[PDB]
């Protein structure tokens, strides 16, 4: 039997239940009898990316709903979707290929979870939690509730859920910490970069086994660019809430998880609308996409030397921009060093 504390055990449960995955991929009207989560494979995946790029060149282009036709059922072709004998949905616009793209990166974290699962070894003597435990290669570690680090990430989590994301609200069941085998020396070049932020990046629960076993990832390069808002790189939010939507839960599944990471922002190139880039502009290391509200920066405090945003939402005084709240973006995997993981329970006022 596992010596794990209690939280760790539950959470190692959450990201390898094989269950959940194949309710994610019915989530996303995938034929389970057609494609089972056996048979998903990254060069699949990424025949299905390709395609969708297909499909965004021929939308952007202005092709007919007959020219799209061969495109679209292409996609289908590759990715099996639930519909029976009918015909299937028309993929003709920028909506269904940035959906499509969404659900090609969750198919690709539940491909690295499934391969984990399969790819090890069998001994009945060991305890299964301690044997997922180990394919993580992740030190995590339960923070004590009375710590000032736990202190003050219940303060940022308190503070920084928006009014207009008030459909729930959320309780923090446990934070623990994480390191990445690796990852620290991974971050090195950017360890006294300025502008570090301590930020909010929120996935499904069947991602966080690929998540903590090779970091957060951008989009290979067969993913449209157009099929995200400012391109491929990875997202965070300053705002709980914002990054605590892409957890994607329900009144059926309220428990999350939600990552605190440490990011090297430095030099920001600062958009207030849609730019589908895939490298930044010379002497930027990321993108600030402006949000209208911003954590009162007065209120931004320091935990090991990185900056906390965890101040009540104020007005930026940014005028005529796409988001409500800020989101940042990075191009370069290392510049995330992942700090710590926290379940969260979803209390749905509705
Ligand atoms: C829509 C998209 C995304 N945009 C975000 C902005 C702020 C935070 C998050 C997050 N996951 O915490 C975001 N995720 C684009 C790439 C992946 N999914």
């Amino acid at each position: 039997k596992s010596k794990l504390p209690k939280p760790v055990q539950d959470l190692i449960k959450m990201i390898f239940d094989v269950e959940s995955m194949k309710k994610a991929m019915v989530e996303y009207e995938i034929d389970l009898q057609k494609m089972p989560l056996g048979k998903l494979s990254k060069r699949q995946i990424q025949a299905a990316y390709s395609i969708l790029s297909e499909v965004q060149q021929a939308v952007s282009q202005g092709s007919s709903d007959s020219q799209i036709l061969d495109l679209s059922n292409r996609f289908y072709t590759l990715i099996p979707h639930d519909f029976g004998m009918k015909k299937p949905p028309l993929l003709n616009n920028a909506d269904s290929v940035q959906a499509k793209a969404e659900m090609l990166d969750n198919l690709l974290d539940i491909e690295v979870a499934y391969s984990l699962l399969r790819g090890g070894s069998d001994d009945s003597s060991k305890d299964p939690i301690d044997v997922n435990y180990e394919k993580l290669k992740t030190d995590i570690k339960v923070v004590d509730r009375d710590s000032e680090e736990a202190e003050i990430i219940r303060k940022y989590v308190k503070n920084t859920h928006a009014t207009t994301h008030n459909a729930y609200d959320l309780e923090v069941i446990d934070i623990f910490k994480i390191e990445r085998e690796g990852e620290c020396q991974r971050y090195k070049p950017f360890k006294q970069l300025h502008n570090r932020r301590l930020l909010w990046h929120g996935s499904r629960t069947t991602n966080f086994a690929g998540i903590l076993s090779q970091g957060l990832r951008i989009a290979p390069p067969e993913a449209p660019v157009t099929g995200y808002m400012f391109g491929k790189g990875i997202y965070f939010a300053d705002m709980v809430s914002k990054s605590a939507n892409y957890c994607h839960t329900s009144q059926g599944d309220p428990i999350g998880l939600i990552l605190l990471g440490e990011v090297a922002l430095g030099n920001m190139y600062e958009l207030k609308h849609a730019s589908h880039i895939s490298k930044l502009p010379k002497g930027k290391h990321s993108v600030k996409g402006l949000g209208k509200t911003t954590p009162d920066p007065s209120a931004n405090i320091s935990l090991d030397g990185v900056d906390v945003p965890l101040g009540t939402g104020i007005s930026s005084g940014v005028n005529d921009t796409s988001l409500l709240y800020n989101e940042y973006i990075v191009y370069d995997i290392a510049q995330v060093n992942l700090k710590y993981l926290l379940k969260l329970k979803f209390n749905f006022k509705t």
